[PDB]
């Protein structure tokens, strides 16, 4: 499925993510344009064998089992096919788990580089929220 942006918004403000660990919901949403054009069949493969899924292409490498990723942790404990699913729960559900590792949204290479202090708010402007 591919979300409109207003769509994804509001569906991850129902899910929790306007200000999870403090980053408001256009970071969440900025990041997803950036990672997967908002569409939730996105895929990925990293060079170190390891691949990204979903809507903030969450990687194999930690957060989810792929059965493909030697010496891989599925921290989220779901399988990644999981977070190509049209609803978003499971993605939200761990993407929350990974934003609280340490690093915040810098888990996210593409927010960091994309997101990060720019006027994030631009991507709910015009939102019913
Ligand atoms: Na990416």
């Amino acid at each position: 499925k591919v979300f409109g942006r207003c769509e994804l918004a509001a569906a991850m403000k129902r899910h929790g993510l306007d200000n999870y660990r403090g980053y408001s919901l256009g970071n969440w949403v900025c990041a997803a344009k950036f990672e997967s054009n908002f569409n939730t069949q996105a895929t990925n493969r990293n060079t170190d064998g390891s691949t990204d899924y979903g809507i903030l292409q969450i990687n194999s490498r930690w957060w989810c089992n792929d059965g493909r990723t030697p010496g891989s942790r599925n921290l989220c404990n779901i399988p990644c096919s999981a977070l190509l699913s049209s609803d978003i729960t499971a993605s939200v559900n761990c993407a929350k788990k990974i934003v609280s590792d340490g690093n915040g949204m810098n888990a996210w290479v593409a927010w960091r580089n994309r997101c990060k202090g720019t006027d994030v708010q631009a991507w709910i402007r015009g939102c019913r929220l």
